[PDB]
């Protein structure tokens, strides 16, 4: 299993101040949690970072505020952590899969 939401749980943990356990996939970064959107740039920037990846995180905070998409679709860690997961695929071509205790 690659924990994808996991450790994007573990970095909204050192971000706000809060246990990761406590965030759950289902949870909403703006919403649930109480985590602002400019919080989340950087939140998405660690995860550049770790995961290796490119996050257009502005063209999708972008069409959350001109109705293209609703928050949900970015900003919920199942969604954010899938959206990121494709991207660790995409551009590793090879399989992404990472075992771990």
């Amino acid at each position: 299993m690659t924990s994808t939401f996991d450790r994007v749980a573990t970095i909204i943990a050192e971000t706000c101040d809060i246990p990761r356990e406590t965030i759950t996939p289902e949870s909403h970064a703006i919403d649930d949690l109480g985590i602002d959107s400019l919080d989340f740039l950087d939140i998405a920037f660690a995860i550049d970072k770790a995961f290796g990846i490119k996050l257009p995180l502005e063209k999708w905070t972008q069409e959350v505020n001109d109705g293209k998409a609703t928050t949900e679709q970015y900003f919920v860690l199942k969604n954010l952590a899938a959206r990121i997961d494709e991207l660790v695929a995409a551009k590793g071509a090879l399989e992404h899969h990472h075992h771990h205790h």
